[PDB]
């Protein structure tokens, strides 16, 4: 219920643009990227033994 | 006393129409968020027992 005003109508839907469409194709490649050195990282880590 | 300052002239009314539309504008969704979640979240707080 912001469509009603053209100044947050607009605002509203520049949100959406950047969110789910250019922003949740970040978070993939973000992701997957931290989980990659995450699981790569504590290998170097001494037997705990 | 600007008023033939180039710059400082510039800057003077700019802040007039574009701060109190876009702070006003960035109040909405920040009042329709913030209400929102911290209500969720003590409401997931518990109870004094």
């Amino acid at each position: 219920f912001t469509r009603g005003l053209k100044l947050t109508g607009t605002y509203s839907i520049m949100i959406q643009k950047i969110l789910f469409k250019d922003l949740f194709r970040f978070l993939l490649v973000y992701l997957l990227f931290m989980i990659g050195y995450a699981s790569a990282l504590v290998s170097l880590l001494n037997p705990c033994a």
